[PDB]
Order: structure tokens, then C-alpha cells, then sequence
């Protein structure tokens, strides 16, 4: 089963989670995929001082507790600081580490410690290669006797990587694809689609397709009912109908090989 | 007076600090500078489980605090967490946020208010003039009423910006001079000569560069024995070298 992840960038109300969920139910119940439902509930860096938070930890994991049981969505969350983990992990199905905090050692260690799924997200400058001292430092933690970290390892302990673009010069995202590959001998590996298209003066569909025929395990890619009104900077985004297409095409290339 | 932060990557021991303190002396001495002498508490990104983390906030503090008593130093140190400043503040003259956090607004706006000085490292993929927000955060933090970041207001307020180059591929860092410029506009910036490419010399030479373009301080890793430093023990510079360093830029400053 490829692994779907998919929501909205921050919660911004009960209500506009529940109506992005709904939009998700039918790729939710497609058997070729394991589904998890994603959204932060801080946004630890946003642009200016009076700009948007999200609920913080307490209101946010309550709020995504109860799309679990209406919608029976598994859950995937972000986490930026030790402590939240534990507590986290009690909701989340998987807890993320951001791409900037990817060597932060007590963050892998604790996230580590929980019983969740832990999704690495690699480093805008990191080489792909670096990444296996993340993923071992996890393994070690969950397994103190593995030495390297391998793809069937980090996939019996629950351990995954992610692949969000290297920065390209100042203000541009590029995608190694080399890296899907790369990442792969180490880690189940993770595509996210809608972070990796940022160029100065969308690209997310033609990407998760290139990225599907080198080979990934999933797709991760943030999705809103409706952009414009997001509370994020919301260029970035899919629609669900744009994300259910692109979905269609990943399975059909997926299945050539 | 150009500032000259120098000490070790992270604390090793007492008498290690002790150590590195004494070799300082002539520098912290140096009546052209305005000298803070930093250290690591807590080294948070080792790139193994069993390598050296450094003796935590508590006894790290505590062990700055000494120097500071001991060898009468204004003291740097970095936070790299929530609720670490306020505690960090009461040793620290200077509180710096490093590189990767440099757009962290919590972390900004916690260490902007304390008392101390805010030291802003540039995220190595951060675009220069993009540095003004993080400058904003701090400033509107100790003045609500500032709408835009500026040398002179930045300078007041005690919110600086430290350049430490730009990744430039997989495994590479490159400065772009132009940056100290760039960045001049927004606050005092200061130079990380001993900026270098973690791996999981040319620092004179990027001093005296940096120095040439217009700085208001210089940042370098000093040890004094670098080959038995807990870590890293490849990029740092001895007290004699730095000396060096420092005299070539006071040269080149005092064209100016």
C-alpha cells in the first residue's frame, strides 16, 4: 500500500477541518492506499508577529482526536520540541520532525521513545546521504543492537524519510530525484509534493508523477477545500480534486513496475 | 569599538574554559574591542548518540558564570529551546539564536525579552535582505511602535545580525560578501570567520575579506589545543592565530 498523507497546512477551526476531511473520505477509503490525515497545530514560523499561530498543542490535538473518531482517520502531526511527543503520540499515528530540525538529536530520541510512526523530512542543504545518521539515531533508540540503518529496519521499526527539495541559489526549491533513491536504501521514503515547487517571479502534480516512476512509498502533500481563504500563505496547496487526480496518476505509474 | 566574540565550540570542563580564558586575556585586554567570550552549553545536533552534548543549561551557566567572576568577561552563549533565555540572561550579555532557527518567532520574541543583546545567525539558504523580518520580530518586541528595521534603531536595541555563509551544493559553504552589506542595512552585523560545513584556514583570509567590505565584530571558534577539542577539532582557531586575524582588521578598519 503506497502511503497517502494529506490536509491542510495549520488547524484554523473544527469546522474547516472537518470540511477539508470530508472532502478526503473517498481517497481515505481507497484500498491501494494507507491514509493519514495531516495538519499542525502551531506554526512555529510564520512570517510576522501578529500572523496566525494555530490552536498550540492542547486545543490542536483535541481537535484532530475528534477527526479520528467522526471520519476513523489515522493521524499524522508535526512536532517542534521534546515535550510535546509524548503527549502527541497519544493522538498522532505519526509524528514528523521538520526539515530544519532533522539532526536535532533529543527531538529524534524522544519522538523515538513514543510508539509512533517517525517521518524524518530532509534538510533543504542536507546531502541525501547524511540523512542515515537521522534514521539511525531513531533505530538505535528503538533497537539499541542496529548499527546501519536499512530499508527493512527503519520499516519494521516504523522509521520513514521525506523528501520536501534542496535549496536552489536564494528563494528556490529544486528536486534532486537522485535522492528518492538515495534516501530509499536507508528508509521507506516519502514524497512531499506541494512543499518542493517554489520558484521566484502547480508544479506539484508533474513532480509527484516524476517522483512516483523513480520510486517512492508515499506521497505527503498539504490540501484545503478552499486556498484562497487558507490562514497559511496558501500558494502552496492542492484542491481535493486536484489531489485525487494526481493520486489517480501515481497508482497507474506505480503499477507499471 | 569592533566586537570580538571568541571561545570554544562547547564547554569541555572548568579547567578547559579556565584554559581557553587565560589565552584570551591579551584580546579581551584590547582597547579597540569590545570583547564577549562565548560557549555552548549544549551541543544539539552531534551528529551520534554517544557523542559529547556539553553539561546542560544549569551547570553550563554556572560554569560561565565563573569565567565571567574570574576573568571579568562579558559573556555570549546560544539557546536552542523554549524557556532557556530568561534563565540563560542572567549570565549571557549576549543571546544568540543560531543559523537554523533564524526564523523561529517564538524563540525571537522569548530572547528579545530579556535584558540581553540578540545575536541572529543567517539560516545558510536565507536570502540576505529576508534577514530584516527576523530583525523586526526582535525590535518590535522591545519597541512596539518600530515598523521597520534599521542600523541605528537595530544598534539601540541590541538586535545584531551574524553572517555565516550560504550552502552552496551538497557539503560546501560559500560567503557572499555582499550580504554584510545587505544585511548592514537592517543591524550591526557580525562575521563568522570560523564558519564552516559540519561533515556528518581559509578563515583569515574570509576575515580580512569580511573586514574590507565593513563589519561591526567578528565571531571566531578558538581553542587552545583545537586536535584535543571534545568537538569540532578541525575548523577552530588557536588564541595566536586569532591574534593575527584581529590585528590584519583592525588595519583595514582603521582606513576607514
Amino acid at each position: 500500500k503506497s502511503v497517502l498523507i494529506a490536509g491542510p497546512c495549520v488547524i484554523e477551526s473544527l469546522e474547516n477541518l472537518r470540511s477539508i476531511a470530508t472532502k478526503l473520505q473517498p481517497l481515505a477509503n481507497n484500498e491501494r492506499l494507507d491514509f493519514y490525515f495531516k495538519a499542525s497545530f502551531d506554526k512555529a514560523n510564520r512570517t510576522s508577529l501578529e500572523s496566525y499561530r494555530g490552536p498550540g498543542l492542547e486545543k490542536g490535538l483535541e481537535m484532530l482526536q475528534t477527526i479520528k473518531e467522526e471520519f476513523g482517520y489515522k493521524i499524522l502531526t508535526d512536532v517542534h520540541e521534546s515535550y510535546q511527543a509524548s503527549v502527541a503520540a497519544k493522538v498522532a499515528d505519526i509524528l514528523q520532525i521538520p526539515a530544519f530540525l532533522c539532526r536535532q538529536t533529543d527531538l529524534i530520541v524522544e519522538v523515538s521513545q513514543t510508539n509512533a510512526i517517525v517521518n524524518i523530512k530532509k534538510g533543504q542543504f542536507m546531502n541525501p546521504k547524511d540523512m542515515q545518521y537521522s534514521v539511525l539515531k531513531a533505530l538505535k533508540t528503538r533497537d539499541k543492537s542496529i548499527q546501519s540503518p536499512t530499508y527493512e529496519t527503519a520499516l519494521k521499526n516504523g522509521v520513514w524519510l521525506c523528501e520536501r527539495g534542496s535549496s536552489f541559489g536564494y528563494g528556490n526549491l529544486v528536486v534532486d530525484m537522485r535522492s528518492l533513491k538515495i534516501m530509499r536504501e536507508f528508509a521507506p521514503v516519502i514524497f512531499d509534493a506541494t512543499a518542493s515547487v517554489q520558484m521566484p517571479g502547480s508544479f506539484a502534480p508533474i513532480l509527484a508523477r516524476a517522483a512516483a516512476a523513480v520510486g517512492i512509498d508515499g506521497l505527503f502533500a498539504e490540501t484545503h477545500v478552499d486556498p484562497k481563504n487558507a490562514l497559511s500563505d496558501g500558494a502552496n496547496m492542492l484542491k481535493p480534486d486536484e489531489l485525487e487526480q494526481l493520486v489517480t496518476d501515481m497508482l497507474k505509474i506505480q503499477n507499471l513496475f
